[PDB]
C-alpha cells in the first residue's frame, strides 16, 4: 500500500532537516525522514538550512507523508516526506549534497532506494558534502 499525502502550512523553517508546520490545526515541529548533517562536518549546515527555507517558503502548497513506521520520534517530533509543490524536500537535499541519508529504519523507510539513488549522483559529482 502507498503512502498518503496530508495537507500542512509553514509556519517556519528551523533548519536544514527541522520545519515547523501547522498540521491539523496544531503547531508541530517535523523532522525529515531519512537525512542528516554529515557526522563530523557541518560545512553546509547553513547552506542546507537555507535551501530547505527558500523550498517551504516559497511553496504554494506543502504537504506532510508519514511513513509506515513510528510517526513521531523520541523527542515528540514528527517524521515524515515533506513536500513542496509536490517536490521531496528529503530528495532535494539529498540530490544537492546538502544532506546524506541517515536513520534508515525499517517501517520509515519506503523512499530509502530514492534517496540513495539521489545520493549516489551526489557523491559521483564530489557535489558539496560529497567534495
Ligand atoms: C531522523 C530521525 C531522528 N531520530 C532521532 C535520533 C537522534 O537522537 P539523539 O538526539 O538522541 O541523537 C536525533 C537526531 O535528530 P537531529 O539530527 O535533528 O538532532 O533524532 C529518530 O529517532 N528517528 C528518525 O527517523
Ligand atoms: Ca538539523
Amino acid at each position: 500500500k502507498k503512502l498518503h499525502k496530508e495537507p500542512a502550512t509553514l509556519i517556519k523553517a528551523i533548519d536544514g532537516d527541522t520545519v515547523k508546520l501547522m498540521y491539523k490545526g496544531q503547531p508541530m515541529t517535523f523532522r525529515l525522514l531519512l537525512v542528516d548533517t554529515p557526522e563530523f562536518n557541518e560545512k553546509y549546515g547553513p547552506e542546507a538550512s537555507a535551501f530547505t527555507k527558500k523550498m517551504v517558503e516559497n511553496a504554494k502548497k506543502i504537504e506532510v507523508e508519514f511513513d509506515k513506521g513510528q510517526r513521531t520520534d523520541k523527542y515528540g517530533r514528527g517524521l515524515a516526506y515533506i513536500y513542496a509543490d509536490g517536490k521531496m524536500v528529503n530528495e532535494a537535499l539529498v540530490r544537492q549534497g546538502l544532506e546524506k541519508v541517515a536513520y534508515v529504519y525499517k517501517g520509515n523507510n519506503t523512499h530509502e532506494q530514492l534517496l540513495r539513488k539521489a545520493e549516489a549522483q551526489a557523491k559521483k559529482e564530489k557535489l558539496n558534502i560529497w567534495s
